[PDB]
C-alpha cells in the first residue's frame, strides 16, 4: 500500500509493506535510493525483507522525483542534503515510526550518513550501500577502476575525452563496459534499474542538478561533498556493503569504517554497485542478520 505524506507543501511518495508474520521487535526498516533523483524502483526488490524478517519496510521517493512533487522551478540551491535529512524525518513523523533501521544506497547510504551524523533520537542502525564518504574519493576511484581496465577501453575512454567526441560509438562501446562491470553486472540490466532511469530522463532537474549530466565525475551541487569529518559524531551502529567491483572502491568507503565508532563492513564477492541487484538474496541475507543483531539490542 501507498499514498503521499506531507513535506512542507509538497507531497512525498512512499510505499509500505508489510510482513506475511510479524516478528516481535523486529522494527521498520526505511529504504532510501540514491541517484540523487534515480526514485525507488531500483531498490524495489529490497521490499522481500519484510517477509523473509517479519518486519515492515517503507520505501519513498524523495521529493522532486518519482511519484513525490516535482518542482522544476526551485532555485539549484533548494536541492540539499538537509532538505532530504528534513524531509525523511518528516516520512517518520507522518507514519508514526518512533524507532528504524535505515538502508541506502548509493546516494541513499549519502543521505543515511547525513541522517546519522545528526544524531537522530529514532535511528536503530544504518546500513550504507555501496557509497562513497566524499566525492573526491569517489573521483579518485573512477581513475583507479579506469586503469584496471582492458588497455582498449581505457584508450577509447581516454582518447575521446580528450578530443571532446564523447558520442561517438567507441566512447559508448566502452563507457557502457565500465557500466557493466563496476555499476550493474546482470544483463540485461533488471527493468526495475531502467524503470529508475526513465522516470528520472523524463525529469531530471534532481540528478541534473545535483550529480550533474557528466559519464565519471559529479560535476553538480554535490561534486565538493563530504561527510568525513562528522563522521565521528554517528552514535548509531552501522554496516558498510559494497562489492568487489563497485565503482566504490575500498578506499571510497574506507572512511566509514575508520571514523565511525561502531562500524562493520560487508565486500560482496562477483558484485559491483548494484549488490542488491547482483546478488539479491545474498545482500539481503547480510542485512537481515545485521537488523537482527540491532533489534535485539534496540529491544
Ligand atoms: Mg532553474
Amino acid at each position: 500500500s501507498s499514498r503521499t505524506v506531507p513535506f512542507g507543501d509538497h507531497e512525498t511518495w512512499v510505499q509500505v509493506t508489510t510482513p506475511e508474520n510479524a516478528q516481535p521487535h523486529a522494527l521498520p526498516l526505511i529504504v532510501l535510493h540514491g541517484g540523487p533523483g534515480m526514485a525507488h524502483n531500483y531498490v524495489a526488490n529490497i521490499a522481500a525483507l519484510a517477509d523473509e524478517t517479519g518486519r515492515t519496510v517503507i520505501h519513498y521517493d524523495q521529493v522532486g522525483c518519482g511519484n513525490s512533487t516535482h518542482l522544476p522551478d526551485a532555485p539549484a540551491d533548494f536541492w540539499t542534503p538537509q532538505l532530504f535529512v528534513d524531509e525523511f524525518h518528516a516520512v517518520c513523523t507522518a507514519l508514526g515510526i518512533e524507532r528504524y533501521h535505515v538502508l541506502g544506497q548509493s546516494w541513499g547510504g549519502m543521505l543515511g550518513a547525513e541522517i546519522a551524523v545528526r544524531q537522530p533520537s529514532g535511528l536503530v542502525s544504518l546500513a550504507i550501500c555501496n557509497s562513497p564518504a566524499s566525492m573526491r574519493l569517489w573521483s579518485e576511484a573512477a581513475g583507479d577502476l579506469r586503469a584496471q581496465l582492458p588497455a582498449e577501453t581505457r584508450a577509447a575512454l581516454d582518447r575521446h575525452e580528450a578530443a571532446g567526441t564523447i558520442t561517438h560509438p567507441d566512447y559508448l562501446q566502452a563507457a557502457a563496459e565500465f557500466y557493466r562491470r563496476h555499476v550493474c553486472r546482470v544483463v540485461p540490466t533488471p527493468q526495475d534499474f531502467a524503470d529508475s532511469v526513465a522516470q528520472m530522463e523524463a525529469e531530471p532537474t534532481v540528478y541534473h542538478t545535483m550529480n550533474g549530466p557528466n559519464e565519471f565525475h559529479v560535476v553538480g551541487t554535490l561534486g565538493d561533498w563530504s561527510v568525513i569529518d562528522r563522521l565521528p559524531d554517528v552514535t548509531a551502529p552501522v554496516l558498510v556493503i559494497a562489492g568487489e567491483h563497485d565503482e566504490a572502491t575500498p578506499k571510497t568507503w574506507q572512511p566509514f569504517v575508520d571514523h565511525i565508532p561502531d562500524v562493520r563492513s560487508h565486500v560482496f564477492p562477483g558484485t559491483s554497485h548494484c549488490t542488491h541487484l547482483e546478488k539479491p538474496e545474498e545482500f539481503r541475507a547480510v542485512v537481515a542478520q545485521f537488523l537482527h543483531q540491532h533489534d535485539l539490542a534496540a529491544d
